[PDB]
Formats: structure tokens, sequence, C-alpha cells
């Protein structure tokens, strides 16, 4: 369901963060464990109606031209915390203000591993940093395998 000409960004020097890491297990459902290119470690987290916040960010080395991004189911526990709807802002190199994306992203119910993709449109150049604010579901979620897409040439 990937857009032909999207290529994924190489995450491997990326710096991630998120709000917060369920049951404070780093090791287990951190952050970087949504970029670790493997389905059966998540990242996860309390959703927005517990911990009154809930988003996952990374900085990238290399800024790129932001055609989208996509997200999996996350592994941890049951698909009803699956993600279901987020809504994206970026910050391009050089640049102290953050840029909010004005679309919510919604996810339909995920096919076991497949990831579902998310277009910026247009394409967002020089992007350094990218957060994505998970609204629903509002309780837990979170997610496996996180990417970001650029043209290829
Ligand atoms: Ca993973």
């Amino acid at each position: 369901t990937k857009p032909g000409n999207w290529s994924a960004v190489d995450r491997s020097a990326w710096s991630v963060s998120c709000s917060n890491v369920y049951a404070d297990d780093d090791a287990k459902y951190g952050a970087h464990l949504a970029i670790d290119g493997e389905i059966n470690t998540t990242w996860f987290t309390w959703g927005v109606a517990n911990a009154g916040e809930c988003w996952w960010n990374t900085v990238l080395d290399r800024p790129v031209t932001l055609t989208g991004f996509s997200v999996t189911k996350q592994s941890a526990y049951g698909s009803g915390y699956n993600l279901r709807s987020a809504e994206i802002k970026v910050r391009k190199e050089g640049e102290t203000e953050w840029v909010t994306y004005p679309r919510v992203l919604t996810f339909r119910n995920f096919k076991g591993a497949d990831p579902q993709y998310a277009a910026i449109e247009p394409p967002i150049p020089n992007v350094k940093e990218f957060r994505i604010n998970c609204l629903t579901p509002d309780n837990y979620t979170g997610f496996a395998e996180i990417n970001l897409y650029e043209k290829q040439l």
C-alpha cells in the first residue's frame, strides 16, 4: 500500500524520544524500539487520557524532504491499542519554531505486520525533527515500527 516512489529514510543515526515509556520499562517499550526494524518489539505508552500527553519524536541526523510516514500495529498488547488517529508536527532545519501538519491522520485496522502509509502533501523540505502526537486510542497505544519517507531519484 506504499506509493511507488517513496524511499524509507535510514534511521540508524536518529535520536528518538517519547512522552512516556510504559511501565517505565525502557528496554522493553522504549522509543528506540519503534525504529529497530523488528515487528515484535514496540514502543508502547499511556494514551492522552491517562498521562495527559502521548507522543513519539525523532531528531533526524540528515534532514529530508518528507513525503509521508508509516506505522504498524504495536505488538505489546491487544489490537485494541493499535494507533487509530494522530497529528504530526515537524521542525525544519535551522528553525526553532515548529509547524503543525493541519490534517488528522486516521488509520484502519492493521493487517498482521503490514504498515499503513500517511502521505505528507506537498512533501515538507528540510525536516530536521518529527513528532507524532497520538490522539486515539487515548488510554494506551504505541507502534512497533515507524518510518519516514522521501522521494527516490
Ligand atoms: Ca520494532
